[PDB]
């Protein structure tokens, strides 16, 4: 009866294992019934889209719309365009989306939309035909108070614009229904900036909590490892605070300065390598540029983290699991003390669940923060939430206002996760407060609490 | 043939009598017709519930949505769960709610709904069965613009939560219909505080106006008489503004300090005997506590009003006619510079016929300022309106924000009442702005002014 | 704390007394739990009807809308604009609707509404103003599938058309909400007709059921006592089939031919008295007609039933209990064997609560037929249901087709009542299928059966 | 088959000529389709109204809704009352509206509402009988999301309030979206104040940019020439900044102080002249006052800009082309630093064709900076959008907050016009940001940009 959603099976397995591993699930046996209510996504809906390309043909695809958290706000979710989108990855991203989005604190329906409409290799008329034939059928199952598909990495403003164009021309309701609009027609500022800002905000939050505010991006090595947009914003924030960005694991490899503990990357160099990574200008030449070769000893085959040096901040985004069991101890003997993953589940679960033995010996900051990009990435959807408020308030905010909103939101995410892991997950004394168990503790606590209060589970 | 709603018709008689005799009609004749238009509640809805207790039966309770001001706000009706409320107190609370929400100033649709859902002897399953059988017949006649239920004693938490549960599960619209939500599902801060808050501010403002600043709920001896939640909030704001809480009208009686003018009611005992009043933990035990029994001279029969002394603020809380018999001259000689009717329509018109002379014969403070039971802080409905603003904006504010807004509501009530009293009731030179007379004055002035403006009455 | 509704609680007491005493109460153990759901206010819709007359002023007529259940079909509930109608008599109308439509068995149940409007020959512009205001406040709670109101006392075709006009102009929906439409705007061929058709149909059907056909309303005495529209329909069908109309009842006074036993009425006198009854001039001139008064021996105060005569088919339409124990055995000796009423049981309980002396021995043809008004004037709501089918089918039928369907509905209600009476309160080889207990049997049987099948209550 | 739209055809011709004339269309030839998609109004709609005067007879009329901006916000438009309102002037108002409303930046569906409802000779009863038949055919085609009519001159608060009253009584949805509703309920502040304040903001930003911050409304010789509300607001804010208003162009004429070079008008004295203006009492009584006639030599048949002296700022208001053309270069000899067209395209081609070389050749303030009639102020619609935000957020702001948002809106429109002129249009080196061509530049730039982003057409 039950079909196969391999990524969803993996996500559910990890959640259940880390839950029953956590002390909360042991000390609160009633939670053994919460999962059943929350494990099923609240509503996943797809649509048969029949659209003709510019040459003139037929294309019968399926769109995707997911809502996984219904305790906070109307059913939301950012779109993402890739032929790799299907039911499995949809439910996986939702099953982590709930414990990212309830952790966000803001009243936002956890979920994620998307389509297998490829972003490249079709003329803009074909995009318009797809989006029109998509909102021909997506509108009925959405609405500002019911469902508000948003957009993010993979789906640009063009496809979201075409989709809303059909929606507005359809229902005659210029009302916030597609979160992540453009600045002219009711968008938001910091919207692309969300991912880079949020991750570093989470990092500084946990680091400051560890060292009582003494050190937070004050000059430590930041292997941003996200050369593109995510680094373009995160390293901007890092140099605003003062941390010294020191590496990037580009898709070609782990591009690095002369040595991690001896030099640091200029954000201008990060922007240059990112531009050459997206531009047709040779990426290889990019790593061998004058500065990129004399001030920086590019090592696209070895991670800076196994090099140890003095690297602290980590984010294997561009390279999904560049690191592996090769650097088992050297990763943290590097002094990383933290690992997020800019791309969803960037580095595979081996490096996550390892180092649990050393966590007992290490303390707080010393205990690596392999809390995945979940509490960090909230910023993305978080700005989406702010975008919704804009369309609710009918008036665009300012840049500093949205930045303050984001700052408070990451305050909420970090505090909720850490404080829930402190008491519910039995935080390890003389160690970071159950960072890995923090996901399980915070997710189960929020799910059970909002399910009992709202009558979702009883 | 109007069957007469005894509570409602009584409130009518009060309104009409202290109104058409008041000056405003004598000035403006058209006033007369307006009564009829408001006389009919703007909209009252009532629904059955076919639900079962956990054993399994066909229990049939009945819900209520009163709506008695369709000019300022949409239809906001506070619910209240008690087997008592059927139709009489329904329309009565509505006829008070005109002036309550009009004086509020905030765009609040006047009303107060509820049901006779028995709180005691019904647990999780029974609560869910009823409060899911609630929305099956309530959803249609409600929803933001149309109508927005709320919650109070009996409706606290669980019940409104379940109503929201079924509503959102029903129409697929996570919105702000069920006013007074909780934190996780888009609630509000200061919402518990509410009624206890503001009023002190209110009372303060009042005597402030009396004393042109000077005495503004500061130092003066305060017979809060409501040691429970109401004082748990009041007494807080009390000592914040300076007032000396000195007494309590518990179920035990008018429990009091050594002298309701010399000793002060320690807020510690306020909340302790509050815990002993919500629970039936014998009041005597607290009042027989050594430190308590010494500093406080517990005489349930004796009342700060008849105690006179120099107690300089008195409030007869929910205990009906908590004001003493000799109050009229006793509490006046105490010079409280303030009176109220916290117990809705408590002291008889002769007991508050005192200070009618003092308004002019005495002065400012010395003119001991009775605050009409209606002329108070809208803390409950006011914080519900702030919750509405929060839910509509899709972004929760902070505690201080809600508090500042509540202050604004209080100020609106204050100014509306007294300034319109000065306008129409025209308190002669000396006379403080007619308070009961001016309560009625301001109520109906804003009534008619609106109803002619927006075309409710022509 | 139910504010006992005199007419409603009286009728409920009669129905419940006939229910719980019949064997049906024990034949099913769930019966004792159906009443607490059949009659209870699932939807009381209170609002204001503030409007303007010529002498420009606000008339705040209290108009509300009561709904009880929707099991057999939508709330085909006739409005009421009676001069002094209130929630009491309106909920009585609701309850008579549930049992009347339950016996009728097409698409109708318990719904009600209207204001205490005072026709009194108010100017037609006043009619338009009040009707427009009422529909502005009514449209939301009505609709072809939710609620399709009609017009009872205080509403004839003009107010129906005005309410329609405002609805259609309002929601832009030329649907079938306002029943009893006009021929130009989607009326009915048997409108305004039936009522008397249905009564005479019922009577001939019971007589034929008694004497295995044979005597079926052919050459038998008929005291229609309804000369107006009632007998304008009835006596027409009476002379169609073969019965001879004998008597007449008027608000000025009931009338008779030279004697009830001696002669029988002619349709010409019935039509003349009818025309004068509906004309502004009072009926007095028709009864005082020299040719009428002498040959048709006119004795308005003295009721032909008191004279008894030898009539059979009698219907005190206008005489609301103008006869009592005066003629108890005398009518039975005369061979009346049938009593009903054109109105909703205008005859007070007296002879119905009585007759038991005959009941114990009166059997079949000898037995009276106290066909309750519910089982006597189904014709009106049956024609309204045919009007709804007409509006849904978007066409217009013919007189013969609607008449055939009226016959079918009459047969359905008649056979349902007799079959339910025989099934549970089985006639003890005697009185015609428990005619008096037939209403109780049919009501309880239909209510419990449809409630179990529909699962409203379990 | 475009019918006679003389005002609309004139506006479209001028707009197309200024578009194709400038480098906006020359450097970017692919823009030459946006006109085709924007020439047609989005959803111009009208409703047929059938009302009754107090005497009593039918009266047909027509309502009017223009919306010429479907990419920024939901359809909007301020109701205007004039028998001169018809499709022609409607579409002209909108086709000139789009430019200024898109310059506004706010998410507003630019347009215009109105009717030929005569506002002279029809009192309370008649206006109510129109504004309860106003919404009967309008509610369906409006709504917060779809269409949100507003109000302006002719439609004072009375008629718009009655109109609201009707639709709130209609759809059972308060949702205050008549956008101009009274301050008692859902109304804003600075709503009447908006027009003159926006005028002064735009002119102050213009002058400040001209002088690079040196002089801006700091004693400069303004000629507000809007004696009524226009001047009552604008000149007040002018003296708040520092400028001195000198001339009032009443229907009497270009009423003027003794000398436009030294002696100014006082805004309170301007208010007295405005009181004489609204009243049909001839202003000759005012201008003959001892303070008036002596200190202010009044020349109603002489434009003070012709007098030259040292006049700098002016506004030839509703009186079309009150300013002359002979004033020519003597105007710059007066050092005007500014040109106005406060009316609707008042002056002829040459009168504003002057300053064409003063844009570049007269560097700095010496550029007599012309204000396009469209760019003049968004004040009306800007405060309309602020009313939108206030009503959707369910919370009234403060006067200072609304004024700050107004100032920001004027800054946005001013900077949008200047920037689009200096990039798309052909402003020579420092050529007053191509003031005349700036309107065309900005409008078509915004139209094409938001059209490409919104994906309405290819």
């Amino acid at each position: 009866n039950l079909p196969v959603e391999p990524e969803f099976e993996q996500a559910y397995k990890e959640l259940a294992s880390t839950l029953e591993n956590s002390t909360l699930f042991q000390k609160n046996p009633e939670y053994r019934k919460a999962l059943a209510v929350v494990s099923v996504p609240e509503r996943v809906i797809q649509f048969r889209v029949v659209w003709e390309n510019d040459k003139g043909e037929v294309q019968v695809n399926r769109g995707f719309r997911v809502q996984f958290n219904s305790a906070l706000g109307p059913y939301k979710g950012g779109l993402r365009f890739h032929p790799s989108v299907n039911l499995s990855i949809l439910k996986f991203l939702g099953f982590e989306q709930i414990f990212k989005n309830a952790l966000t604190g803001l009243n936002m329906g956890g979920g994620k939309g998307g389509s297998d409409f490829d972003p490249k290799g079709k003329s803009d008329s074909e995009i318009r035909r797809f989006c029109v034939a998509f909102m021909t059928e997506l509108c009925r199952h959405i609405g500002a108070d019911t469902d508000v598909p948003a957009g993010d990495i993979g789906v640009t403003g063009r496809e979201i614009g075409y989709l809303f164009g059909q929606y507005r021309k359809l229902r005659n309701s210029w009302e916030g229904v597609l979160t992540g609009k453009g600045g002219s027609w009711g968008g938001s500022l910091i919207r692309p900036e969300a991912t880079g800002y949020g991750v570093v905000y989470y990092v500084e939050h946990m680091i400051a909590h560890a060292t009582n505010g003494a050190e937070s991006f004050a000059g430590k090595r930041v292997a941003i490892s996200g050369s593109g947009n995510v680094a373009q914003y995160a390293a901007l924030k890092v140099i605003e605070l003062g941390g010294r960005v020191v590496s990037l694991s580009d898709s070609q490899g782990s591009l690095i300065v002369k040595d991690t503990a001896k030099d640091s990357f200029t954000p201008a160099e990060i922007d240059a390598i990112a531009a050459l990574k997206v531009d047709r200008k040779q990426i290889a030449e990019l790593v061998t540029d004058a500065a990129f070769a004399d001030k920086f000893t590019y090592l696209p085959g070895q991670r800076p983290w196994v090099h140890v040096g003095a690297v602290d901040v980590a984010l294997p985004s561009a390279t999904q699991n560049e690191v592996s069991g090769e650097e088992a101890q050297a990763l943290i003997a590097a002094g990383c003390k933290f690992i997020a993953e800019g791309s969803n589940m960037g580095c595979t679960q081996a490096a996550i669940d390892a180092f649990e033995a050393h966590r007992e010996a290490n303390k707080g900051a010393a205990a690596i923060w392999y809390a995945p990009g979940k509490a960090a990435n909230a910023g993305g959807v978080a700005v989406s939430g702010l975008e919704m408020a804009q369309n609710s308030a009918r008036l665009s905010w300012t840049a500093e206002e949205v930045d303050a909103r984001l700052k408070d939101i990451m305050k909420s995410c970090f505090q909720n996760g850490l404080d829930t892991a402190k008491e519910y997950a039995t935080p390890a004394d003389g160690i970071l407060p159950s960072l890995v168990t923090g996901s399980n503790i915070a997710g189960f606590t929020k799910v059970a609490a909002a399910m009992k209060d709202q009558g979702d589970w009883w």
